[PDB]
């Protein structure tokens, strides 16, 4: 039974600094197909780290919470590329959907 | 924000020719993408208490995720009906139970 937290936040930052977490895949995907989401990898694209009190962190993300919107746009199967691009057009303003997973 | 309880169930429902595997499927644009909230396109609007389905565990609101085998997150409903209609009195039927609990 799993039990996913999710929840929308707003991420503003300075022109000079980054946003302060990190993007990575959920499994090792084959590129030869599109991402299936599932309980327990409910999107693409999860946060491999956050900086202790940077601008995601202050926000609340954490280490393990899955992109699931980004700006108002799914990125349930978007892959890294697009997601990175996607983010760069928001310039210091990103809004994000994201969902910790837990109890297995 | 909210937490979304989520338990998935597959089951193998087998009935008789003189009744139906009782339930009601619905269809929720026909391009859509799965997210914890609203995992699939078809979801069971009614489920017959004391019928095959009923029995077996499926209940209203479950989404269906595979028939048969076949991912069908996303098909249609015209597709996935011939898809159920298909394996006749068998149907083994992947779902998800989703229920929201809104924060406060
Ligand atoms: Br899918
Ligand atoms: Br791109
Ligand atoms: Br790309
Ligand atoms: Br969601
Ligand atoms: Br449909």
């Amino acid at each position: 039974d799993y039990i996913i937290k999710e929840k929308t936040v707003l991420l503003q930052k300075k022109d000079s600094e980054g946003f302060g977490f990190v993007l990575r895949g959920a499994k090792a995907q084959t590129p030869i197909e599109e991402f299936t989401p599932t309980p327990a990898f409910p999107a693409l694209q999860y946060l491999e780290s956050v900086d202790e009190g940077g601008v995601a962190w202050r926000a609340g993300l954490r280490m393990g919470d899955f992109l699931i919107e980004v700006n108002g746009q799914n990125v349930v199967k978007v892959g890294h590329r697009q997601v990175v691009n996607m983010i760069r057009q928001g310039g210091n303003t990103l809004m994000v959907k994201v969902v910790m997973v837990t109890r297995h």
